[PDB]
């Protein structure tokens, strides 16, 4: 069937839409050339809505029924329960959208008896009724990022498909703990939301030495979201009802598939139906399990038809990364194409063909690459990186704006140890904390689609927790590496790392005069500033801070708060 079907209505903005970089005083001390710097808007809409929109095939064969088959007998160790609603309630995003039915996230959050009145009510329904489609709004994102005049120019916005506000209440009672749980049980460590970025790397480490001769590759499925069919979501399903789980979750979980899951109709934010939806919502509460769940079933059943040896995946909703024996360079090109080959009969398309790689440093997954720094001691540490370039874009524009999410915050977290993290990142915003006197203004951000609020001066304890006091202490960076972040640098306008350097000692004195937390930043953040060093010892205030959830699952699209 299509994908989608369009009416012709236009998928319209709910708010304010910029696309060219905002500009203020403290811009060009970051990044000079501010025509690279783009975001998304509903302007591109209907180009999304053309690569979206295709027929699917799927040719499904006893690989795919076998593996199905594991998955299932592993679900079935799976008991989950049920949330309450206040339980649910609490789990909803202070700034998550309001419902059309008279109330918002915080009447949500503090447990109002119209929001609760209402949820109830939603319930009841699901219990009751298994056929009615339910609605979704349509939006497409803003989303930053910068120009490739290659690669092509300006990205189309991503859509994002959502249910009201009651429902993804309802969602999370019946869904939440399996969405959580399930993952890690069928998939075991093939599932990546489980692990820190420094877990992640020692995943891809280990996998990649446990193999005779090593090969990877990174598998991108053009549009993901898209391939997902009928039948995916029903498959889906079926693993989740293996779960021992209460009569009305099951009855729920059975309503949501049914009428919502597997599609239903389109509303733009004026009201106008839109057209039909025929797989995956992007902003359900299962689309991270569910894709995660797809993916993982239609790679390990093409692994098998291409005969590949020892392959080892490793899953991220959509994104997939395979290591495996190599047979030799021309041998393993033609494996990749039966890989696609059968991929492709799944219904998972690639879009650029995957390409063996033979250096684990090349293979790029979840956006990110492994790469080796030296410690303390001179001992080569291997630690996750990225290319800058979108981290550098994005903290442009929330340089001059307040955004929903300050990416800048999630990837100081989540590439803390990184060179271009650690002089730029950190340098720049704790400058503009200090001047603004907002070291202790929590700031919302997401790691793993889940939101969460953290307070700036949390960051040395959040650091040492994820990444070890390595992370403080990190140096010679590869040339690789290196080369990568200034090329960057050059293509943005970013000055020099010699002149973060500088900014950065100014920064480091200014945190320490404030005495405490603050004086813990100085630190341990910018130890790396200066000639001769102090000894970086655990803090103790790392204990009670507990990253509780921070690691289990992803929640993209699943309006989860933390
Ligand atoms: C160590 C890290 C894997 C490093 C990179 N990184 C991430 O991958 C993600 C991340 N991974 C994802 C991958 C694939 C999907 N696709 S889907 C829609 O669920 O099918 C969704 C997500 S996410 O929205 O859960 N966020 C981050 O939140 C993040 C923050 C800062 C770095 N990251």
């Amino acid at each position: 069937s299509m994908s989608y079907t369009w009416t012709g209505a236009l998928i319209t903005p709910c708010a304010a839409e910029e696309s060219k970089l905002p500009i203020n005083a403290l811009s060009n001390s970051l990044l000079r050339h501010h025509n690279m710097v783009y975001a998304t808007t509903s302007r591109s809409a209907g180009l999304r809505q053309k690569k979206v929109t295709f027929d699917r095939l799927q040719v499904l064969d006893d690989h795919y029924r076998d593996v199905l088959k594991e998955m299932k007998a592993k679900a079935s160790t799976v008991k989950a329960k049920l949330l309450s609603v206040e339980e649910a309630c609490k789990l909803t995003p202070p700034h998550s959208a309001k419902s059309k039915f008279g109330y918002g996230a915080k009447d949500v959050r503090n447990l109002s008896s119209k929001a609760v009145n209402h949820i109830h009510s939603v319930w009841k329904d699901l219990l009751e009724d298994t056929v009615t489609p339910i609605d979704t709004t349509i939006m497409a994102k803003n989303e930053v990022f910068c120009v490739q005049p290659e690669k092509g120019g300006r990205k189309p916005a991503r859509l994002i498909v959502f249910p009201d506000l009651g429902v993804r209440v309802c969602e999370k009672m019946a869904l939440y703990d399996v969405v959580s749980t399930l993952p890690q049980v069928v998939m075991g460590s093939s599932y990546g939301f489980q692990y820190s970025p420094g877990q992640r790397v020692e995943f891809l480490v280990n996998t990649w030495k446990s193999k005779k001769n090593p090969m990877g590759f990174s598998y991108d499925t053009r549009c993901f979201d898209s391939t997902v069919t009928e039948n995916d979501i029903r498959v889906e399903e079926s693993i989740y009802q293996c779960c021992d789980l209460a009569p009305e979750a099951r009855q729920a979980i059975k309503s949501l598939t049914e009428r919502l899951y597997i599609g239903g109709p389109l509303t733009n934010s004026k009201g106008q139906n839109c057209g039909y939806r025929r797989c995956r919502a992007s902003g359900v509460l299962t689309t991270s399990c569910g894709n995660t769940l797809t993916c993982y079933l239609k790679a390990s059943a093409a692994c098998r038809a291409a005969k590949l040896q020892d392959c080892t995946m490793l899953v991220n909703g959509d994104d997939l990364v395979v290591i495996c024996e190599s047979a030799g360079t021309q041998e393993d090109a033609a494996s990749l194409r039966v890989f696609t080959e059968a991929m492709t009969r799944y219904s998972a398309p690639p879009g650029d063909p995957p390409q063996p790689e033979y250096d684990l440093e090349l293979i790029t997954s979840c956006s990110s690459n492994v790469s080796v720094a030296h410690d303390a001691s001179g001992k080569r540490v291997y630690y996750l990186t990225r290319d800058p370039t979108t981290p550098l874009a994005r903290a442009a524009w929330e340089t001059a704006r307040h955004t929903p999410v300050n990416s800048w915050l999630g990837n100081i977290i989540m590439y803390a140890p990184t060179l271009w993290a650690r002089m730029i990142l950190m340098t720049h915003f704790f400058s503009i904390l200090l001047a603004q006197e907002q070291l202790e203004k929590a700031l919302d951000c997401q790691i793993y689609g889940a939101c969460y609020s953290i307070e700036p001066l949390d960051l040395p304890q959040i650091i040492e927790r994820l990444h070890g006091l390595s992370a403080f202490s990190l140096h010679s960076y590869s040339p690789g590496e290196i080369n990568r972040v200034a090329s960057c640098l050059r293509k943005l306008g970013v000055p020099p790392l010699r002149v973060w350097r500088h900014r950065a000692r100014s920064v480091r004195a200014r945190l320490l005069s404030q005495g405490g937390r603050a004086a813990t930043c100085g630190k341990y953040l910018f130890n790396w500033a200066v000639k001769t060093k102090l000894k970086l010892t655990p803090i103790p205030a790392a204990s009670q801070l507990d990253l509780s959830g921070w690691f289990v699952a992803g929640y993209s699209g699943g309006d989860i708060y933390h």
